[PDB]
C-alpha cells in the first residue's frame, strides 16, 4: 500500500491480515456499471443504497441488513455492503446473508489491499468491488484490477483528486466513483468533486459519492454527467428517503 498516516494506516494494516473465505459461489455475476447504463437508458434514477451499521464520522444506527436491502431491493440499481469490520461493524457473514436475499447487483465496500480479498468478495456473493486510489501504489491498483476483471468484476475505482484520476485514467478505469469526502480527513469538498466529475471522459461510467441527503444534488449532480449516486447514511437515517431520490 502507499505511505499512510493515522486511522487509514490502521485500517489497511487489518485489512492486510484479514483472514480469507471459502465458500461455493451460487448466483453468477450481475454487472453493477451495465445495469447503471441500462437505468440510464430507461431514465430511471440509478442508486446505489449502501448498508454500514457506523462510521467513523458519527453513524450508529441499528437497522435488519435483510430488510434493509429486501426494501431497496424495490427500487435501488445496487447495494453496497460495507465489509469492514473495525471502523464500519461491517461483516463478510452479512454479506453473505444479503447476497443470498436480493438479485441486484452487489458492490463489496472494504479497504482492498490484497488478492485474497477479492477471492473473498467473489466466494460471498459480491458482484463488484471497490478499489481505492489514494491508499494503493499504482503497480498495486492495476494488479488488482486486472485480478478482478478474471472474475469478470468491473471494479469501481475510487478517486477524490486530480492525481488519483491521473492514475484512473492512465491503468485504463472504466467504472469511476468519485468521492467528495477525504477518507484521510473526513472533509467533504462538493466543490472539488464537481471539478473532478466535469474532467472525466464522457465513456466512464461515473458514481457520485458521500455526503448526498437531498433530492436536488442529485438532480444538479445528474446534469454535470454522473450516472449513479451512492448514498448510504441518509438511507441508513431515513430508509424511506428513496421513494423522494427516484422521482
Ligand atoms: O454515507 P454517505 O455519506 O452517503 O457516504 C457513502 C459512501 O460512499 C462512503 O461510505 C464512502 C465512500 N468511499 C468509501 C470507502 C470506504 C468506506 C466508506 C466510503
Amino acid at each position: 500500500p502507499r505511505y499512510l498516516k493515522g486511522w487509514l494506516k490502521d485500517v489497511v494494516q487489518l485489512s492486510l491480515r484479514r483472514p480469507s473465505f471459502r465458500a461455493s459461489r451460487q448466483r453468477p455475476i450481475i454487472s453493477l456499471n451495465e445495469r447503471i447504463l441500462e437505468f440510464n437508458k430507461r431514465n430511471i434514477t440509478a442508486i446505489i443504497a449502501e448498508y454500514k451499521r457506523k462510521s467513523p464520522s458519527g453513524l450508529d444506527v441499528e437497522r435488519d441488513p435483510i430488510e434493509y436491502s429486501k426494501f431497496m431491493e424495490r427500487y435501488a440499481v445496487g447495494l453496497s455492503i460495507l465489509t469492514e469490520e473495525k471502523y464500519f461493524n461491517g461483516s463478510y457473514e452479512t454479506l453473505r446473508k444479503i447476497a443470498s436475499s436480493v438479485s441486484i447487483p452487489i458492490l463489496m465496500k472494504d479497504f482492498i489491499v490484497k488478492e485474497s480479498q477479492i477471492d473473498d468478495a467473489y466466494n460471498l456473493g459480491a458482484d463488484t468491488v471497490l478499489l481505492i486510489v489514494k491508499i494503493l501504489t499504482e503497480r498495486e491498483l492495476e494488479s488488482l484490477l486486472e485480478y478482478a476483471r478474471s472474475y469478470g468484476m468491473e471494479p469501481l475505482i475510487e478517486i477524490n483528486d486530480e492525481n488519483d484520476l491521473d492514475i484512473a485514467l492512465r491503468i485504463g478505469a472504466r467504472f469511476i466513483g468519485i468521492n467528495s469526502r477525504d477518507l484521510e480527513t473526513l472533509e467533504i469538498n462538493k466543490e472539488n468533486q464537481r471539478k473532478l466529475i466535469s474532467m472525466i471522459p464522457s465513456n466512464v461510467v461515473k458514481v457520485a459519492e458521500s455526503g448526498i441527503s437531498e433530492r436536488n444534488e442529485i438532480e444538479e449532480l445528474r446534469k454535470l454527467g454522473v450516472n449513479a449516486f451512492l448514498i448510504g447514511s441518509s438511507l441508513m437515517r431515513n430508509p424511506e428517503k428513496i421513494k423522494e431520490f427516484i422521482l
